[PDB]
């Protein structure tokens, strides 16, 4: 393969024996591996002499040794490592990986390791179902493609395609680019520019990076072991082989007895003039000189000028300076060494830093020191040192191919620096950065909660036998009751304070809460809170004074709390950006409601309007819920007529929107059911009698109580999040801007042909028609086809509507049309972001919002 | 920024604040990361409607829905991960990985996400103490750059550096090219044309491809879900989002029921002119429209040439060819829709991957199937998708970003390919691609080991006493007795042959055991026991006996083992290519010695020669331990004068070389000594003496066999792998080929500076000098500073031979030289190739070999 | 918090520790789910979050006091 | 199979799954080490391999024939 078509020929041969392999099973790919590893291992030695004899550097034992070590140890790294199918199966979720093969693969071999590199990277091509083409170097062409063909015959022998293993024979710079781009993915060894070229290729490519290596050595080492270690790992294959100490850098504590060690076992320090020679005869016009590497330091001094004794092993020259001038800063690719003079620890390591990032920006370091005694200076130096491998105490040869002297580290070469110096691996190539993975991913539900507050007491005249419980039972001694000024003033708060005294608890009262509760009256009984220390909160009345009172609860609590984030949306209640603080370490959270519609004595659901935007700000989170709910029908018995037919309604309308939600369940089913029911079955007694019927108000006591549960576990719709803005622009009461909105909303839910829907997982398709078909069912009414049925319960709410006095449109409530139409923009925006929403079973835009404005408004 | 000098200046400030943030603590990023997820959460709704103003395209709704998932989603995913310091931690080892910043990086940002793409690329280059360059689109910049200052006003605010995000004013080819260039990493998110030039820029870079999604529907499926599923993904902003169904495949027994759904939830089928119209209007000179992305049907017609109702969701047109001929087999960002029919799941399976490829290759499809009765269906859509995201009844616009529907999936706005589409993530791009990785690693050191065969006895007479064990703890009934014909002939089986009849055992016996044993004898011996079908194997007789039915064990018990393969060189025992079959079923091994110095029943060595080329391959492993070792005194007598010496000498150089290794561990040590000391204290008294002294004789056995478990517990040297050789070559026998090469060896490892060294963990620098001197103080020559120590265990060594009557050189030998000249090339090759070299401190050269035997043999 | 539909054990069991913060965990189970394996899911997630955990599976059908 | 030298015990440990194929592990220990978390290793290792196992720390010093 010397020409273009030829080497196309060739790749489309590959291709076609790659698209046979990647689907062998995992007992095939074991037998290609196992007999391709006894081929690698067997020819080990005649590998090395050929290699030897043709490059013309390197010493045969240490390549032999590397041979010995691709084969073997790359072989048990990977022998029972699972590659094939399925790797991971979690059966709770739906996950499942696949791991499938990458391609081909385009390898370029650098010429200081041409057999072993090879060796390697067939191999793991060969386990993870690849197809390989090797690109030898020049200078090495031939012990290279004999590697490969000692591997591929063996591998085809064993029952693997024929044509798994390519190479090129005759090696360019036009086949090399030419099989850069036409190849999946491009492993390249070899330095810089052949790196360079690969990664502006457009194909992804793994890449190796090299350069310099420090070696520090401080006064707390020992010193034969540190200088034993370096001149192994320097001299190991004549130092061709990359990461190898380029220099050393040695404190002046030790720096004596480092030079008497290595001057005793076998060192040559150079002199003025040698260390000149040296620098000018290793590099030329700035550039390694090419008849330097491999060589041993006789053969380099003899180049250089000089002459030295047959039996030496390293040639030092002492430096000072560490910038790029200094010929002895760069790398060295030969036994040639540079020693350093330190002043200390910081000095040593500003040094090493600068040679490092002048030179081998990101490669590896070595660092020689007790690792027992000085666990500041080695922490220091792991965060300083910006490389990808940081080793200690470990020669760095034999170090950075990481199974000799240490373990679970990976054992390869194809050593990858990071981004540091221009490649995306930072790693040791191996085995799984040679796959794709696939991810199948099956449908699952968002689980779902029944939280409610523990101890709901529910009966009439229980407020005293439920009250008895603070003492008796839990102990407390100072009490905090909230309520609003006209309950207040005619008195009844008196069942609870002559209670409160008979238990001998110190009370106070505070009930400067007004309708439409603001943040001023929240802060100021925050401060009434914080200056009276209270042990139990009592929030008594309707729907101002428990959102009020959990607002003052929650300053009270937490006083660094701030109001603007708690009033953010979410799209999760339990995904959600801000986390509420725990609530009761303080004080408990009583509460008793002297209305039915508005369920907040069991809900997590608080709103207050804020004084200068004056705008309602809705804020829900289950840490808002207050424990030991009392509901006694005696504190409301004797409510006026309008606010009773206001509450029933809000009470419907909760019920509604529980059961019509995404999150509704068959627990939030029944009881949503069980209240509509009885709201619909006592509400019409209880506004026309009043107190006169005592079973009416219970019944609806209950009915609002249950609703309200229903609805703070399942979510409301989008009745509400307009109702809400209704409300707060033109001074509407709750329940009558609920009342005006629910029927149109009912018609607008109701569809087979939604424009948007909820993006919910439980919610798979339309079935708002079916669930009010279900209601109306329950009810007691009559139709055909789930729509006639959907009609009737239209028609029996305005009917309950018209019994307890509430008007048909927006209009008839006295608001003006050019008001409104000047406020529509703003109020319709308002609408559509609100928490209420995004449960909503069928997603709201801006345009059917505002029709359905101007239908409730028009009628 | 719109010329190239501010770009540089830009890019030098970036780089200037970014290595000041690299060095912030996990508070201060945690800070940041929830300042900017907060302010980017609550801006939602002005950026959608700002983005939707700008680009002209989507609907606001669902930009809202991107962005706040963008600004959520990410938040509750990656709040709680490490991204600072040590991630993972194995003290056992010395393994410590560190998480370090990437760099800065380039990110583009497409038209179809301008706003959430942004705020998610800076979120996750915030959390990673990363610095971020946003290049916007020439028609979308104004929306991304108002994204971008929103999250870095908060970053900065929370005590960021103020230079950590930088943008492009006005984009342009060449202000993108030299963006690119420059960078650390680039993020392209920005289409084809674009990724391939980030790829091919020279720098690391992180892709993501885009195309067809096909979507399956079978027999076996709901068809509600499967409709409103693929309706909510297409409709789902329009379907300008990518990872959106482009195809559907649509089973031949329920496409009625199918086309019904979709006709009834509003969707428009396409007739012949209709699909010519849209087909024509779709793509223009090969190309996709500009002017039909992101718009709705009703406009998609209308630009086509006819009209529509106004509540239209999606156009359908039924196709047939799946070639790029078919203009609807193209990728559309558009609610139009294509549809197609199978009669078979194969037929489908095979049409969905003509679809995935030359269009989404690796990007994702669907499957709406019952998963819990057609599971062959699953597993074989799972292998043949050539797509990293296999979604199995979801919807594919959700899906492909998956955390709504499915968990444990990534939640990115950024998807991945692999090599399949040209990039190289091949997941989900999340937090875990942002970060370089450093390895820590410490010297460790290698795991040793003490085995012994179980129960070794030693006394005289103990052989009848031992052997009742047979009947008596076990249940043997049949024996195969291995012997030599000399031992046979002279009736040394009789006391064992006696003592077997007496009690129920039948017995066989086979005496073809020659001196050297070939592999014959081992095959034919093989097949003896074969056909007599034995219960335990008594091998009794010298070394090569021993080792000879060692073999025939083996090729007994497992008939199917290769030869060569077990005789391979290793260089750890414990990282083996080649695993040796587990052997205790089939027969119970016992071994009776009768040679002394052999120690070859304590040993896993069964070294023996070939039966063609007669090279000596000595095979070690394990497996080959012979239990119940029996030592008995009153068999050891009859040996002549110079078997004897040979014994003893061979014994003793096990011993040194036991000693000196590089694997001896302290448990061996004093075995080694023990055994140094009995041989020089007691073989000369048994030399001479004879059988009239059965201290000495028993004294030497019990040498012996100490001996043969220290080196058993730690491998040869040097001397052995020289000794098979001049035994193999010369016919010499195996004690006096010891005997004439020790003394070279001893002067050879005594070496304070050697050319190379041993290459073991622990073995951190030359101690062997000061091995042999605690040798010569143990055993008492008293000389001087360590090194006349040496040359008198020498001289000691010298003169015991001599006492011994083994001659001085091999010369004596009567060896010629001529001959000895010829064949010492091959002879060192051989040498050097051997399994006993691997162990010595020292590792020879191939030379130094050489040099010493030429020592060895002129003296 | 009572949590319910399929594929909710990991994610309930998940707040022991992302928001409680326990240490030690006693699974009690009988002996035929122990055996089957049918508590591996749960020490699995227990495993995960850095939970040390023992069982006791020493209960039969009507349960005595020694048992207790 | 007498093992020697430090770290050995996760290399030692792997051949109860390698090589020997074990499922099920009985550890015995004592309350003063068991407390201090000195199993921890040993089980971090067992729980890598599918190998289940179960701790047994009632075992004071001088044991009693009670423990046994
Ligand atoms: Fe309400
Ligand atoms: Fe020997």
């Amino acid at each position: 393969i010397d020409n273009v078509e030829k080497l196309e020929k060739a790749l489309k041969r590959l291709r076609e024996a790659q698209s046979v392999y990647a689907t062998y099973t995992q007992e095939q790919v074991d037998k290609i591996f196992f007999e391709a590893a006894m081929a690698a291992n067997k020819m080990r030695i005649p590998l090395a002499k050929m290699a030897v004899e043709e490059t013309g550097m390197g010493v045969v034992e240490d390549k032999v040794i590397k041979n010995h070590y691709a084969s073997e140890y790359i072989y048990n790294a990977y022998k029972n490592t699972k590659t094939c199918g399925v790797i991971e199966e979690d059966p709770a979720f739906g996950i499942k990986k696949i791991a499938e093969p990458l391609g081909v693969i385009a390898a370029v071999i650098p010429t200081t390791n041409p057999t072993s590199t090879a060796i390697f990277k067939t191999l793991i091509a060969l386990k993870t179902r690849n197809a390989i083409i090797i690109s030898p170097h020049p200078r090495a062409k031939n012990s290279t493609i004999e590697a490969a063909k000692i591997v591929l015959e063996a591998a085809v022998k064993a029952g693997a395609p024929e044509g798994i293993i390519g190479w090129i024979d005759v090696p360019s710079l036009e086949l090399t680019n030419l099989v850069m781009r036409e190849a999946d993915v491009i492993l390249a060894t070899g330095g810089p520019g052949l790196v360079k070229a690969a990664y502006s290729s457009g194909k992804p490519a793994i890449g190796v990076g090299a350069g310099n290596t420090p070696a520090i050595i401080d006064d707390s080492a020992d010193i034969v072991l540190a200088v034993n270690s370096i001149i192994h790992s320097k001299t190991f294959d004549n130092g061709m082989i990359c990461a190898s100490e380029q220099s050393v850098i040695v404190l002046d504590g030790v720096y004596k007895e480092v030079k008497k060690e290595f001057e005793k076992r076998g060192c040559y320090f150079l002199n003025e003039d040698e260390t000149e020679k040296v620098r000018k005869t290793i590099i030329i016009n700035g550039a390694l000189n090419a008849k330097i590497v491999g060589q041993k330091a006789h053969t380099i001094a003899n180049l250089a000028g000089f002459e030295v004794p047959e039996t030496t092993k390293i040639l030092i020259g002492e430096v000072t300076s560490v910038d790029i001038s200094e010929e002895f800063a760069h790398e060295k690719l030969c036994p040639v060494l540079a020693m350093y003079r330190a002043k200390d620890f910081d000095d040593a390591l500003d040094k090493a830093e600068r040679l490092v990032a002048d030179g081998g920006f990101g490669h590896t370091s070595s660092l020689y020191i007790d690792t027992v005694t000085q666990k500041e200076k080695l922490q220091k130096f792991s965060e300083r040192m910006k490389t990808c491998r940081i080793l200690v105490n470990t020669p760095s040869s034999q170090g950075g191919i990481g199974d000799l002297y240490n373990f679970k580290l990976a054992p390869s070469l194809t050593l990858g620096c990071g981004s540091w110096g221009g490649n995306s691996v930072s790693d040791n190539v191996g085995v799984k950065h040679l796959l794709n993975i696939k991810t199948v991913a099956e449908r699952r539900e968002n689980m779902l909660w029944f939280r409610t507050p523990e101890k709901i007491y529910i009966k009439r005249g229980c407020l005293p036998v439920a009250l008895d419980e603070l003492k008796n039972v839990m102990g407390k001694k100072k009490a905090f009751i909230v309520t609003d000024n006209f309950l207040y003033n005619n008195g009844y708060t008196k069942p609870i304070t002559d209670k409160l005294d008979e238990m001998g608890i110190v009370h106070k009262t505070f009930f400067d809460v007004s309708p439409d509760p603001s943040l001023a009256s929240a802060k100021a009984g925050a401060a009434e809170m914080l200056a009276f220390q209270p042990d139990t909160i009592i929030a008594v009345g309707g729907g101002s004074a428990m959102d009020a009172a959990k607002i003052m609860w929650v300053m009270y609590e937490h006083p660094e709390v701030d109001f603007m984030d708690m009033a953010m949306r979410f799209m999760d209640i339990r995904k959600r950006v801000y986390t509420f603080p725990k609530m009761g370490q303080k004080a408990y959270f009583i509460a008793i409601p002297t209305s039915a519609g508005t369920g907040s004595e069991v809900t997590p659901f608080a709103v207050i309007t804020d004084e200068k935007t004056g705008i309602k700000y809705p804020l829900a989170d289950y840490e808002l819920l207050p424990d030991m709910a009392i509901v006694d029908a005696d504190m409301m018995m004797n409510a006026p007529k309008g606010l009773t037919a206001a509450s029933g309604i809000d009470a419907l309308t909760h019920a509604l929107e529980a059961y019509v939600s995404m999150l509704a369940t068959d627990y939030t089913d029944s009881l949503a059911l069980r209240a509509i029911k009885m709201i619909f079955e006592y509400l019409p007694r209880a506004y026309e009698n009043g107190a006169s019927d005592p079973v009416a108000r219970e019944k609806m006591a209950n009915a609002a109580t249950i609703a309200g549960m229903a609805f703070a576990n399942a979510f409301l719709g989008v009745c509400h999040s307009m109702a809400h803005k209704l409300g707060a622009f033109y001074h509407l009461p709750h329940g009558v801007a609920n009342a005006l909105m629910i029927n149109e909303v009912i018609r607008f839910n109701s569809s087979e042909a939604p424009t948007k829907m909820g993006t919910f997982p439980q919610y798979d398709h339309p079935r708002t028609l079916e669930r009010y078909a279900e209601i109306a069912d329950y009810i007691g009414l009559k139709g055909k086809n789930n729509e006639e049925k959907v009609e009737n319960l239209i028609k029996a709410i305005d009917e309950l509507k018209e019994k307890v006095g509430i008007r048909k449109t927006i209009k008839d409530y006295d608001i003006d049309e050019k008001e409104f139409l000047d406020r529509l923009d703003e109020m319709v925006e308002q609408a559509f972001d609100d928490q209420c929403t995004g449960t909503n079973p069928r997603y709201p835009l801006m345009n059917e919002i505002r029709q359905m404005y101007l239908n409730a408004y028009y009628g």
